[PDB]
């Protein structure tokens, strides 16, 4: 197991280092506040005296800092140490932040690979914990054994922004679906229906029959074509149901802003000529900036 | 097939009457604007001269009006005629509207059964189109043959508010989940990723592994207890992800209001001491009025 450097000992960075150490890697760590490395040092990690020392200690530096902006401040003194070394950026963020980092890394002559972690810190190190990677495939192939110690590395393609972008898109789907479930549970709960009683109907019947992933996936080809046949249900009729949902949430005394905004966004699609189309035409409203 | 009355000839009421007619029921219809019955009359329906005549024409009256307030205005002159007759209320609405309707119906001496339609008008009449019912089960048992002509009648319980409440809750889950999928597709599409490439990843891997209905159902018992252990991931960490999602949508030029509001609502539960708890603790924010 090759030597590795971890820069950033927040909750995520601490677990990345702990796992690399447990998997046998000689691990050098660096953090602005050195006391965060106390437990790691007891486990066999080496606390670097400086960012340059940390970068020079290993062929690979894995960074996990609060934001992309922090990277420039932290790695400033280690710019020459980064030359001909590997920098794996596991920070979450946006495509604009990744493009700037890729340009900075190219100017320094460092081999850069951007990634995104799909799990919270306690799930890192498990064989099913997905880490997305995108950019220079050669970095992943050469340092595969090290990255595989953290979980399941999945390379998405040459575009370096893919990992962070897919992280935000997939996580958005998760939060929207969980919020839908929580809002519905709070709505029936306002009338004395228990969460478990509601799960019998909602998750036992409704969600498997109406919201099966393969059913949502069948709409994908039509989303790419902008084809939204409403022969079996139109957006205008869906708007009427959204109006009832929002008024119910409000009258029942549970959260009503998200229901009102969903009604408003569907109305925008109606205003732009999608009244006859199926509900998926609201994709046209999701494509437009707010 | 027994005689039936349909009151309300909007897009849904027109199809309820058309299906009852096709299934052989002698069908009497009434609407404030009588010209809506033109096609139904050509199909063999009888246009009632008045609301009293409509109610008196059949043992069962099925109503499908825009709102519950309309019911009092429409059925006012037929109040005495409604005594000892059956009124099936298929309007969508809220629990407060249903409780008031149940009280009004009890005072009139009419047998009342509230319901909710889970499909759009073109799917009515099919054996799998679900119609929810709640309240007096004896009404459903006695008039099951007529209601079964419209689709699959599903009785939820004695509480008359259940059908409308479940309609709004389940539909909210469907819209939230579809919107999550569309927002995510628009976000990756801003970087040149096609809807089909993304759907294969998000729905082929992510949704079955993270959002399986049985996994959401396992949270239900803890939602009822208010138990949200954050040992495997905290709400504060999920809020950091929600911030990147909103910033990504904004920078990418796609819809960002829904992502910003979801971040805001999760922050409200953090402000109330749920920062260290798991994501499902945002249920406490969904229970709060806006
Ligand atoms: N936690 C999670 O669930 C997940 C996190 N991520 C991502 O991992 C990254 C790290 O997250 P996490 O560990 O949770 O905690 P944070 O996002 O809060 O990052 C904390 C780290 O940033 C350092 N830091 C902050 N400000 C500065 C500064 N001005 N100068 C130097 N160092 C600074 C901290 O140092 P110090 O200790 O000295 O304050 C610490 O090492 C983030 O990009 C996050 O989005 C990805 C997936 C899941
Ligand atoms: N359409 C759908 O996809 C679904 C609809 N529903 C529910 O079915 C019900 C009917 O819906 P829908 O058919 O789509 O259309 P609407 O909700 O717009 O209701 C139209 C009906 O209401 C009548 N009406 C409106 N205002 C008055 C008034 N002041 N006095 C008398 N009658 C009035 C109309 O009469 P007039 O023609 O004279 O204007 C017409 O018969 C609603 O509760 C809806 O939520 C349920 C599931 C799906
Ligand atoms: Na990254
Ligand atoms: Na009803």
């Amino acid at each position: 197991p090759a030597p590795v450097t971890v820069v950033g000992l927040g909750p995520m960075g601490l677990v990345l280092a702990e796992v690399l150490l447990a998997k046998g890697h000689p691990t050098t760590v660096w953090n602005r506040t050195p006391e965060r490395a106390s437990g790691l040092v007891a486990q066999g990690a080496s606390l670097a005296a400086s960012i340059t020392d940390a970068v020079s200690a290993s062929p690979v530096t894995i960074m996990c800092l609060n934001n992309y902006a922090t990277m420039y401040e932290v790695f400033g003194p280690a710019r020459e140490a980064l030359r001909d070394r590997v920098l794996v950026n596991l920070n979450s963020g946006t495509p604009q932040e990744v493009r700037a980092a890729v340009s900075w890394a190219s100017d320094l002559g460092t081999r850069y690979l951007d990634g995104a972690i799909m799990v919270p810190p306690p799930l890192v190190g498990r064989p099913d914990a997905v880490f997305l990677y995108s950019g220079d495939r050669a970095v992943l192939d050469e340092h595969r054994a090290t990255l595989a110690s953290l979980g399941d590395p999945r390379f998405l393609g040459a575009d370096p922004t893919l990992a962070v972008l897919y992280n935000t898109a997939l996580l958005h789907m998760m939060y929207a679906t969980l919020n839908g479930y929580l809002q519905a549970t709070a709505l029936v709960g306002s009338a004395g229906v228990s969460a478990t009683e509601f799960a019998d109907i909602a998750l036992g019947w409704f969600a498997p029959s109406v919201l099966a992933p393969s059913s949502l996936a069948a709409h994908a080809v039509d989303l790419d074509k902008g084809n939204y046949p409403g022969t079996l249900g139109t957006l205008r009729m869906n708007v009427n149901a959204l109006e009832h949902i929002a008024r119910a949430a409000e009258e029942q005394g549970v959260h009503s802003e998200l229901p009102h905004l969903m009604r408003e966004v569907a109305e925008r699609a109606v205003a732009q000529g999608h009244g006859d189309h199926n509900y998926m035409s609201v994709y046209e409203a999701f494509k437009q900036p707010s």
